[PDB]
């Protein structure tokens, strides 16, 4: 009998992004055809909180499950290296994306998704299992339908494997942590907290809990008070904000359960004219554009110092490889050395490193039946996750730039660098490295000056 092997059944398509824990790689199963979203957890980067007997029977469990508002577990891995989460793939993206592209958005529509998000927490507490990380980002829409289902995504990560303490990993997550977890004794009803926070968001476009960065946020959270004083509050009904102050309960006993909350009046009413919110959209859009700003910041910073990290390696292993040293290897040496060197969650397989050099030689002309420059290699295959970096960093700087003005204000830079938890007397020094001027603005270049300056170049 033998142990069953991830890459035997599954081919990598593609990424479909970074989520917690891992990243998640777009697969399809080598007989089938079916493709599936392949969570890829990394042993070295995450460790694990509980034993492997409690986490193989929480898998064969969620397999089990079957809910329209959850994720579709199908199959699960291990290997010495990594662990692979194998479940459905969701092409509507995430759901503040989807709102935001909207011209209209009520009550209705908001009942209509958080009954959604309450149907499948109810269904999981029932099952004796907690979220404690739901937040946004883990609610995706089925497909690109109008009236696409929201699937919530990571439900029982959070039992069996340790939170990434980098920034880059916990953008946003401060904002919708119950204030329990934070001290340690929590249960279920965490869910109900965090989807209160949602349901506040969704109606205003602001988080009630809020501040300059991670820590000021996390102090409003553990006083735990907020208000509707708001202007766009006064749009909203009695009923939806009596909802959220039972889900916003402080004391977790005392919090209105998931189950309780779908039989609530504004439920019941709203799910069965109303007037939109625009102001809501507003703000939900320019508190979407702001997170995915810092986000992609914090990604670029990354990879930048990822890129300096392997080039110098990927060079002295092919440097060892080069025996006679007259700096010339073949395509099955470069394939070798890349591969010792990845020894991207992408390249987990011998033919994804094959693809991966080929399309390396392909862009630069070479030969690749005869022999090759190592040196000209690495850079290229380097500059191209570096190149691959910039743009989605700029994307991300345009979308923030509504205006198509060019330019990031001061102010701006200070909410972009208060999310990214970068200190504040830090980026005003690098800012006044760039901006000579005195115009209290950047435009993208400067910005991305100014980052490359924030990770030591
Ligand atoms: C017991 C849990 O086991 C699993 C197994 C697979 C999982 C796959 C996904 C997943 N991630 N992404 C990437 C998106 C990029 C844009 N930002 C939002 C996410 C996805 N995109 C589409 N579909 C997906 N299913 C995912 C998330 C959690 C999973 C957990």
């Amino acid at each position: 009998h033998s142990t069953a092997i991830f890459s035997d059944r599954y081919k990598g398509q593609r990424v479909l992004g970074k989520g917690s824990f891992g990243e998640v790689i777009l697969c399809k199963d080598k007989i089938t055809g079916q493709e599936c979203a392949v969570k890829v957890i990394s042993k070295r980067q995450v460790k694990q909180k509980t034993d492997k007997e409690s986490l193989l029977r929480e898998v064969q469990l969620l397999k089990q499950l079957d809910h329209p508002n959850i994720m579709k577990l199908y199959e699960f891995f291990e290997d010495k290296g990594y662990f692979y989460l194998v479940g459905e793939v969701y092409t509507g993206g995430e759901l503040f994306d989807e709102i935001i592209s909207r011209k209209r958005f009520s009550e209705v529509d908001a009942a209509r998704i958080i009954r959604q998000v309450l149907s499948g927490i109810t269904y999981m507490h029932k099952n004796k299992i907690v979220h404690r990380d739901l937040k946004p980002e883990n609610l995706l829409l089925e497909s690109k339908s109008k009236d696409a289902n929201i699937r919530i995504i990571d439900f029982g990560l959070s039992t069996h494997f340790e939170a990434s303490k980098k920034m880059k990993d916990k953008i946003g997550t401060a904002y919708y942590i119950a204030p329990e977890v934070l001290h340690g004794t929590y249960d279920e009803k965490c869910d109900v907290w965090s989807t209160g926070v949602i349901l506040y968001i969704l109606l205003s476009g602001c988080p009630p809990f809020n501040g300059a960065n991670e820590y000021d946020i996390l102090k409003k959270v553990e006083k735990g008070k907020y208000t509707f004083e708001l202007p766009q509050w006064k749009k909203v009904s009695e009923s939806a904000k009596d909802l959220i102050r039972k889900m916003l309960t402080y004391v977790p006993s005392m919090r209105i359960s998931a189950r309780d909350a779908l039989d609530h009046e504004w439920i019941q009413t709203y799910t069965k004219d109303v007037p939109s919110l625009d102001n809501a959209i507003l703000n939900i859009r320019q508190f979407q554009g702001t997170q995915k700003l810092a986000q992609a910041a914090l990604l670029y910073m990354g990879s930048k110092l990822t890129s300096q990290d392997e080039t110098k390696e990927l060079t002295a292993i092919f440097h060892k490889m080069d025996k006679n040293g007259d700096g010339q290897l073949d395509r099955a040496e470069l394939i070798e050395g890349y591969k010792e060197l990845m020894r991207d969650a992408s390249m987990l397989d011998a033919s994804a490193v094959e693809h991966e050099v080929d399309q390396v030689l392909d862009a630069v002309d070479f030969d690749k039946n005869g022999y090759i420059e190592y040196s000209e290699f690495v850079t290229v295959a380097m500059d191209r996750k570096t190149l691959l970096s910039r743009e989605r960093l700029e994307r991300a700087f345009r979308m923030f730039d509504s205006d198509n003005s060019g330019k990031i204000s001061s102010t701006e830079l200070a909410t972009i660098f208060g999310v990214s938890d970068v200190d504040s007397e830090t980026w005003k020094s690098v800012l006044s490295e760039v901006d000579k001027n005195n115009d209290g603005e950047v435009d993208f270049d400067e910005f991305q000056q100014m980052l490359l300056k924030l990770c030591g170049n």
